C-alpha cells in the first residue's frame, strides 16, 4: 500500500486554509474551492494536479476535490478512497487541526453518480454564502466522469473567480522535503548537461557533422532513461519539463514554449535549455555553447553572466519582484543602453510541481514579494544581435541565453541549485 505523508498534508492543507480565511486578492469572496481532474494521458502541467501533488503526494485521475468552511470532500474510486482514508481518519494527529474534517464518497462505475454530485453540491450551497466558487480557470481535462460532474455543477448557476494566482503564491514557499527533491532535479539536469549533452555537441562540432536540432533533442531525451546520469534515481521518477530546445544560425526564440525545430545545428552561438522533473519537483538549465567566438561576443556573453549575478544579488525575501526586474534594467541602462531593446522582457519565473508560474514572472509589472524558500528559474538572454565578422546569414545573427535553478534564501543573494560551469572557458568552443 502507498504510504501518503499525513503530516506533510496537514501542513499543507492548513496554509491553503489559512490564506483563504485570510481573503486577500482572489480569495476575497470565494465561499468554496472546487477542483476537479479528469483523464490525463499527458500529465499535464496544472493548478489541479500540482495542489493533488501538494497535497497528498500523488495526482488523483477523476477525482474532485471540495473545500469548505467547515468539511473538505474528496470523490475517487474506491482504491483511491482507500488511500485517502489515511488522512481522513485522523486517528488523534495533532497536526489534524487547522483544516476540517475529511468525507470520502466513492466515485461509482457502473452506476450513477448523482447522489454523490448533489452532496457536494449542498456542501457548497452551504459553505460561507454559498454563492461563489475559487476555481483553476485553465483546466479542462477529459472524460466522461468531468462530464458528468460539470453538467451537474453548471446547473446551479455559481460564479466562478480564478484562484489560480493566490493559488501560485500559497504554494510558492517550497519545505525542506520538496526542496530536496528540486535540488536532486537541478542535479540530474547539471550531470546529463556536464556528462551527455555538452559532450554530444563537441564531438558534432570535432566531426563536423550536420544534426538536426530536433534530432539532438531526441537524444537528449533518450539520455534520461539511461541509469548513467541518473545518479542512483529511479528511471521512471525522471521525465523532461519540456522537450529540449536548441537553436542556431540565426533561428532564435528564447523562451520555453517552442520546440527545437528542424534546422541542421550551425556551430555558432548554440543555446540549449533543458530541464529535469524528478517526482513531479521541476528544474531548469539554459546553456549558451559558442564555438570561437569574437571579442565582442564574449564581451556581451561576460555582461550577460555580470546581468545574472545582479539579479541574484536583488532576489531576496522581501523584495518586489518588479523592482528585482528594475534593477537589473537599470544596470543596461546605466552600462550598455545599445541592449536594451534585445534582451528578454522576462528575467525567470517561479518554479515548483509546474514549471513555469504564469504569475510569478519576473517582469516590470509583478507586484509579488519574494519570500525564502521559494524556487526560480532565472533566465536572461540578449536576442537579435549582430556579428560583425559574419558572412553568410547564418553567421550574422545570433543570440545568447543563460539560466539556472535558484532559492530565495534566508540571507543574502539567491542560492545556485544547478551546477554548470558557464565562463567562456567552459562553454567555449575552439577550433
Amino acid at each position: 500500500a502507498v504510504t501518503l505523508d499525513k503530516d506533510a498534508y496537514y501542513r499543507r492543507v492548513k496554509r491553503l486554509y489559512s490564506n483563504w480565511r485570510k481573503g486577500e486578492d482572489e480569495y476575497a469572496n470565494v465561499d468554496a474551492i472546487v477542483v476537479s481532474v479528469g483523464v490525463d494521458e499527458e500529465i499535464v502541467y496544472a493548478k489541479s494536479t500540482a495542489l493533488q501533488t501538494w497535497l497528498f503526494g500523488y495526482e488523483l485521475t477523476d477525482t474532485i476535490m471540495v473545500f469548505c468552511d467547515d468539511k473538505i470532500i474528496f470523490m475517487a474510486s474506491k482504491k483511491k478512497v482507500e488511500f485517502l482514508k489515511q488522512i481522513a481518519n485522523t486517528k488523534g494527529n495533532e497536526n489534524a487541526n487547522g483544516a476540517p474534517a475529511i468525507t470520502l464518497l466513492i466515485r461509482e462505475k457502473n452506476e450513477s453518480n448523482k447522489s454523490s454530485f448533489d452532496k457536494m453540491i449542498e456542501a457548497i450551497k452551504e459553505s460561507k454564502n454559498g454563492k461563489k466558487i475559487g476555481v483553476f480557470s485553465k483546466d479542462k481535462f477529459p472524460g466522461e466522469f468531468m462530464k458528468s460532474w460539470n453538467d451537474c455543477l453548471n446547473k446551479e448557476g455559481f460564479d466562478k473567480i480564478d484562484i489560480s494566482a493566490v493559488v501560485a503564491y500559497t504554494i510558492a514557499v517550497k519545505e525542506d522535503g520538496e526542496l530536496n527533491l528540486m535540488k536532486k532535479a537541478a542535479s540530474i539536469t547539471s550531470e546529463v548537461f556536464n556528462k551527455f549533452f555538452k559532450e554530444r555537441v563537441m564531438e558534432i562540432v570535432d566531426a563536423d557533422e550536420k544534426v538536426r536540432h530536433s534530432k539532438l533533442a531526441e537524444s537528449v531525451e533518450k539520455a534520461i532513461e539511461e541509469k548513467k546520469y541518473l545518479a542512483g534515481a529511479d528511471p521512471s521518477t525522471v521525465e523532461m519539463c519540456y522537450p529540449p530546445i536548441i537553436q542556431s544560425g540565426g533561428n532564435y526564440n528564447l523562451k520555453f514554449s517552442v520546440v527545437s525545430d528542424k534546422n541542421h545545428m550551425h556551430f555558432g552561438a548554440i543555446t540549449c535549455a533543458m530541464g529535469i522533473r524528478f517526482k513531479s519537483y521541476c528544474s531548469n538549465l539554459v546553456r549558451t555553447l559558442m564555438v570561437d567566438p569574437s571579442q565582442e561576443v564574449q564581451e556581451n556573453y561576460n555582461f550577460l553572466l555580470q546581468l545574472q549575478e545582479e539579479l541574484l544579488k536583488e532576489l531576496r525575501h522581501g523584495v518586489k519582484i518588479c523592482d528585482v526586474y528594475n534593477a537589473v534594467m537599470d544596470v543596461v541602462k546605466k552600462q550598455k543602453p545599445e541592449l536594451l531593446n534585445k534582451i528578454t522582457k522576462n528575467l525567470g519565473f517561479g518554479m515548483g510541481i509546474e514549471f513555469r508560474e504564469g504569475s510569478l514572472v519576473i517582469n516590470s509589472k509583478n507586484q509579488y514579494k519574494l519570500k525564502k524558500g521559494m524556487v526560480f528559474s532565472i533566465n536572461l538572454g540578449f536576442s537579435d544581435l549582430t556579428n560583425k565578422e559574419g558572412k553568410k546569414p547564418e553567421e550574422k545573427t545570433y543570440a545568447l541565453f543563460i539560466g539556472d535553478t535558484v532559492l530565495v534564501d534566508e540571507d543574502g543573494p539567491a542560492t545556485v541549485l544547478t551546477s554548470v560551469k558557464k565562463k567562456v572557458k567552459n562553454v567555449g568552443i575552439f577550433l
